[PDB]
């Protein structure tokens, strides 16, 4: 699709065998998600963006559904305010900024 | 263009006849760039990212250039971490997002 940034780039996304609503954000460089379970092993980190810095847990080889594609990668989960879709997951779906 | 997200989507803006480096943001509602002096009376802002909630200097209707395509519109000065071009620009430059 092309999407117009008139209003907040939303996407329904599924991950964990969850759906969330998340927005296609080219200014992150990795995947924010709200604080949820998922599998397998984790290693802390801290990410920093307006405001400071918040600790999340960082996990790889996670697979997502971004609106019907497929892509994998590490996603990192902690207390943002927003979830994220960032450009580790953004290329794997061939996303674009075209102007 | 159409700008891939295997590196971030950094660019030259030019505002108040300097030229800066900004990254395309569309997870920004809002352009905010790293304190610089602008032209006008200000309005005070609060705006949320992912570590919290700032102050920041809001100017309106100012020109900037940025990836040699010209805006004219918000632009929010403070400690921010990166000049960031957020959606009330990216919609004057025509960005879309293409997957
Ligand atoms: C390392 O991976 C990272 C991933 C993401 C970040 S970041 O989120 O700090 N971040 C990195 C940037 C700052 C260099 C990504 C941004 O796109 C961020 C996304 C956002 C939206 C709403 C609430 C909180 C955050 N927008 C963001 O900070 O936008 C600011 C805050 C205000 C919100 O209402 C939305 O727009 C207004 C302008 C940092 C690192
Ligand atoms: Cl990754
Ligand atoms: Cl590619």
């Amino acid at each position: 699709p092309q999407i117009t940034l008139w209003k907040r780039p939303l996407v329904t996304i599924k991950i964990g065998g969850q759906l969330k609503e998340a927005l296609l954000d080219t200014g992150a460089d990795d995947t924010v998600i709200e604080e949820m379970s998922l599998p397998g092993r984790w290693k802390p980190k801290m990410i920093g963006g307006i405001g400071g810095f918040i600790k999340v847990r960082q996990y790889d080889q996670i697979i997502i559904e971004i609106a019907g594609h497929k892509a994998i990668g590490t996603v990192l989960v902690g207390p943002t305010p927003v979830n994220i879709i960032g450009r580790n997951l953004l290329t794997q779906i061939g996303a674009t900024l075209n102007f």
